[PDB]
């Protein structure tokens, strides 16, 4: 018999996010037996990775999805009685699966532990889906320093508290191919290739036409850099974007790009403008410096690190943000030579031998991730 | 229009405590409507304090069961009634079940007795896990004490959200006790001091109840002025032991456990009492009556470190001696009586029914807290 490992998850973010410990979790046959269990069409992701799952619930108002989560897991716990139940992040499925557990005496596993906005209201449920799942894990996860120190905030037990960094930083092994090949690419092929992307709904009017502006003025100072902007879908964005970026040779607007083409146009990319907190998370373990289209940030850790700046939304802040990261090569170089303190690429290596170590197999206790 | 106030509860203990919170609760009808809410797996306790359950959920069982069903019957009753604030008492699984159920409503949760850990998962089990969960979901904390306020404060609760009120324990004597009320064992003990003495928890029943008993014994042929009544655990594994070592002494009386009621009404005439009862060690000290409490440790340090409890252990030379102190010598038993019980001064609904009002903007000013 093995420490059997049950993996609950249930929408597309967190399968990405979950789909390297699977596959990490799989190459322990000796000490580990990995079971799958989705809430939920996640297959599409699975598919990639090559994931099979042992139990598909399906849940297609917040007290009927708690109900019903409750409900399925409960015989599908008491079939499969894994020793240790592991959930990401912050959704309803990762508090309810962690509590089915709870009522089971079952462990509980905390991937992606101690984000906080200490604001009920925002986000709403998200940080009481974070803060519930705190009190029911045994094994707290924390992607940074930052995120275990939030839960040190808590009272949280410091042998249960393991940094791993974010798995986050684990997907591009399995997406990243040399292969790959894209239309844009071909387009910026001699240049740097600026990638910009605004998907936040309250920067709509006003602030786009400021940071449209500022890129402009870019584009046209620059000439050996090509700017790839893959436009919010709303007519709000398009029209704007269109209207006043839309016949610019070093300009290429472009439909949104699946995960797969985001992560392969990472090595051919030179600078982000963004105001997704994925490319914040993701894109410095390519050396990419970025420029953060907001005011603030919820997360700390990549200011601190250096890894991104805040640039805000008005146009004299972008351009200026924008030119001294493409001339002063100082600046750029510092920026880029930051190591990601959102992940290594082995947190999923940390979190099984976190696992191993708890269950008596590892007698040692994995270096943490600094 | 007012502030609508769901009180919701599920054992017998949990209804003793929040009864006075409702009665306090229907004395501010200009500010306040109060609605109660059942949720058990009870008719004498509601029927003792004068209380209508407007809602009640008859629930038929794993965690998992209650669980979905206490959810499945909240969800009608809070779309119906629609409260500005639901609120739930102690480390029940209900208590975190209907701050759940308020939480997914954005309904605010008020926790009545909020902040007690052993920060261990394992024990209690479920009570400690349920008492964090409920802790995150809550938007006030009703802390009985200034440890329990300290408690939270070690969760990063924020401090504006934390009323040491006081433990509600402490408001239900005066719906309980009665001046008119008269007891054969009262009787037999006319003249005399009262040592009220019980011996509930399993761990003790064997050897330490012997040396306990033993104990007892020499403090009952030593006393003239002493009348020693023990209602004792009905289990064979006590009463045996027990109707052997003291049933022939004419200075002990045995008899049944008493009702709450009852036991509320035995305080008034008690001098002393010996327990392991966590519930005589809340309450006691409210009458100014000294505990000697029969175990090596408590969860809880409030009682200790006010004067009002002793831990004396199960060892039968330590119980007699600490027993014949507190008998022997004032000034050790007026140290422990004249200490102002720790947990409460009566008051703690009132203290709670202003936070709420505070809460809601009715009360401009922040209430003053318990001690």
């Amino acid at each position: 018999s093995k420490v059997k490992v049950m993996t609950v998850f249930g929408v597309r973010p967190e399968a990405i996010k979950m789909a390297p410990l699977i596959l990490e979790l799989q190459k322990h046959p000796e000490h580990i037996e990995s079971i799958v269990c989705v809430t939920a069409m996640l297959d599409q992701v699975l598919d990639v990775f090559n994931i099979k799952p042992d139990y598909d619930l399906d849940i297609m108002t917040l007290n009927d999805i708690s109900v019903r989560v409750l409900q399925g897991l409960e015989p599908v716990l008491q079939e499969a009685k894994p020793d240790i139940v592991l959930v990401h992040g912050d959704t309803l499925t990762t508090f309810l699966a962690s509590y089915a557990a709870f009522m089971q005496q079952i462990k509980v596993g905390h991937v992606e532990a101690g984000l906080r906005t200490w604001n009920k209201l925002s986000p709403f449920p998200e940080e009481m889906n974070r803060q519930l799942t705190g009190v029911l894990a045994d094994l707290h996860f924390a992607p940074t320093d930052w995120s275990a120190s939030n839960l040190r905030k808590e009272n949280k037990q410091d042998a249960s508290i393991f940094v791993t960094g974010n798995t986050v930083t684990d997907v591009f092994q399995y997406t990243v191919r040399s292969d790959y090949k894209h239309e844009v690419l071909d387009w910026a092929q001699g240049k740097r290739l600026v990638l910009m992307t605004a998907h936040r709904r309250e920067s709509q009017g006003e602030p786009h036409r400021n940071i449209f502006r500022a890129v402009r003025r870019i584009a046209d100072e620059f000439e050996d850099i090509a700017i790839v902007y893959p436009v919010h879908p709303s007519p709000a964005v398009r029209e704007p974007a269109h209207e006043m970026l839309g016949d610019h040779p070093r300009i290429k607007l472009i439909d949104p790009l699946d995960v797969v083409d985001l992560h392969n146009f990472y090595p051919h990319t030179h600078l982000i403008l963004t105001d997704s907190g994925g490319l914040q998370e993701e894109a410095p373990s390519f050396g990419i410096p970025v420029l953060v289209l907001r005011e603030t940030t919820e997360r700390p850790e990549g200011i601190d690190a250096g890894t991104l700046e805040l640039v805000g939304t008005d146009e004299e802040k972008v351009y200026a943000r924008a030119k001294a990261l493409l001339s002063d090569e100082t600046t750029y170089a510092r920026m880029s030579k930051a190591a990601n303190p959102y992940g290594d690429g082995k947190a999923s290596q940390r979190i099984v031998s976190a696992i191993l170590h708890s269950f008596g197999v590892l007698e040692e206790r994995p270096e943490p991730f600094h």
